[PDB]
């Protein structure tokens, strides 16, 4: 019941609404951006707040196991981002 999920999805909008707690970890590295695989749904970690001044080792943007912050989703994409200043939490609670 891996794509009955797509439809159940409309149940997680309620979540969201509350600002759900989500957790997942990042499958795919963009451009600045990160994938991350949270219950089957993909989210988007923005660069912004990820990649800037290095001073030690940065392999930890790919393969990091944390949670994140649902801020707002954008169902006109049919996808869902994560929030910037929620990196917060995932660089290490």
């Amino acid at each position: 019941e891996k794509a009955k999920r797509h439809e159940a999805w409309i149940t997680l909008e309620k979540a969201y609404e509350d600002a759900e707690t989500v957790t997942g970890v990042i499958n795919g590295k963009v451009k600045g951006g990160f994938t991350v695989e949270l219950n089957g749904i993909r989210a988007f970690l923005p660069g912004s707040l990820v990649d800037v001044r290095p001073v030690r080792d940065t392999l930890h943007l790919e393969g990091k196991e944390l949670e994140f912050k649902v801020i707002k989703l954008d169902q006109k994409r049919n996808n869902v981002v994560v929030s910037r200043r929620a990196v917060i939490e995932s660089e290490n609670s």
